[PDB]
DNA sequence: TAGGACCC
DNA sequence: CTGGGGTCCTA
């Protein structure tokens, strides 16, 4: 037997899930991200369709940026509600296969199927590709391995509309050339750190010492940066509910604030719409956060801890604003940011 | 508590 | 020019 892990994750989930309410746009680009209207500054893309993609768009571009590599696109604004019930039916599809499942994010979930080895987990992938597309129409791709990382990294290799599987038969075969950053978990900044000391590959990164990473990363980081290049990663999929350590709301304005009472109402309403939705799902604030970007994007956040957990708004506010005191606030301000962090639950 | 570094 | 919402680790 094998326990295999099976990463699904969807196709310009946004895209597609507007796609499916307009067929008219179905060979164009499409772009989602802020009101639908590109001449709004400070607002970017946050999903482009294949299509806009081969103009160079991705998520993050700003709106007008986009708008200069693709006039020809139809510009959507985000419609989160829409978002949700689709990844709601796609994931109460994915559970009633009978697998344990650990959903990860509205677009991506992670399935464990011990299989003997005389099966292939492919089938299981190709089943799970056509109920998705039968009862959703959404398209979605299927990395195969034994971890998650690994299956994760293989779902890049299956898009779009597919299914790839990546072992240690075949692992550094594919990834050996490939930079760090091509893991799941590594990024631009530790891929530059790793190429001022020669290591420009995941196959250079798997063969590095440890007492090289681990003093240049940190004791378990270096460590975990070697698993990672050799293929190996998380191997158990828990079908446990996830339970949020913290909720957050945070604001770029269109023009850089000055007034404070300005920025003394904007942490207030920030710090009550966050309160109030955590109060619906029932948790308690243990610390308030506030975040502060500033015009040249300097941003640091301060927190306090609260005297005993409480979700009195009163309370709450002043604390919030109480930290926001604590900041110097000479710059204009970009961005402000409200965290509540919870209590670590009980039921 | 601060802050860097990922990721969707 | 550089959104919004999360989490884990390290100093
Ligand atoms: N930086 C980002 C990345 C994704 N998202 C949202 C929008 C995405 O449609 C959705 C799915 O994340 P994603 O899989 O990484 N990208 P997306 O599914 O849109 O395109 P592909 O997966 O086909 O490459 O999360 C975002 O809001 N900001
Ligand atoms: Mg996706
Ligand atoms: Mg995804």
């Amino acid at each position: 037997m094998t326990k295999w892990v099976l990463h699904v994750d969807l196709d310009q989930f946004y895209a597609s899930v507007e796609l499916r309410r307009r067929p008219d746009l179905r060979g164009q680009p499409v772009i989602v991200g802020g009101s639908g209207d590109p001449s709004e500054p400070r607002k970017v893309v946050t999903t482009a369709s294949y299509e806009a993609r081969e103009f160079g768009v991705h998520a993050g571009m700003p709106l007008r940026a986009a708008a200069r590599r693709c006039p020809d696109a139809t510009f959507l604004p985000s419609d989160p509600a829409a978002y949700d019930e689709a990844s709601e039916q796609v994931m109460g599809l994915l559970r009633d296969l009978g697998h344990p499942l650990e959903v990860w994010g509205w677009d991506e979930a992670y399935l464990g199927a011990d299989l003997p080895d005389e099966s292939d987990p492919v089938e299981v992938a190709e089943r799970i590709r056509t109920v998705v597309a039968a009862e959703t129409g959404l398209s979605c791709s299927v990395g195969i391995s034994d971890n998650k990382q690994r299956a994760k990294v293989a779902t890049g290799f299956a898009k779009p509309a597919g299914i790839y599987v990546l072992t240690e038969a075949n692992w550094m075969t594919v990834m050996g050339d490939r930079p760090p950053d091509a893991l799941w978990g590594v990024g631009p900044k530790t891929t530059k750190k790793l190429a001022a000391m020669g290591i420009t590959t995941v196959a250079d990164l798997a063969v590095t010492d440890p007492s090289v990473l681990t003093t240049a990363f940190g004791p378990s980081t270096g460590l975990w940066l070697l698993l990672l290049a050799k293929g190996g990663g998380d191997t158990e999929v828990s079908s446990e509910p996830w339970v949020p350590r913290s909720r957050s709301h945070v604001v770029t304005f269109p023009q850089d604030l000055t007034e404070r009472r300005e920025m003394d109402s904007a942490v207030r309403d920030l710090a009550l719409q966050t309160l109030a939705e955590i109060v619906e799902q029932g948790r308690i604030v243990t610390r308030v956060a506030v975040t502060v970007r500033t015009s040249t994007f300097y941003t640091r956040t301060k927190i306090r801890k609260l005297p005993a957990p409480s979700t009195d708004a009163g309370q709450i506010v002043d604390t919030a604003l109480a930290v926001l005191d604590q900041f110097e606030l000479d710059r204009p301000v970009r961005l402000l940011g409200v965290r509540l962090e919870l209590a670590m639950d009980d039921v």
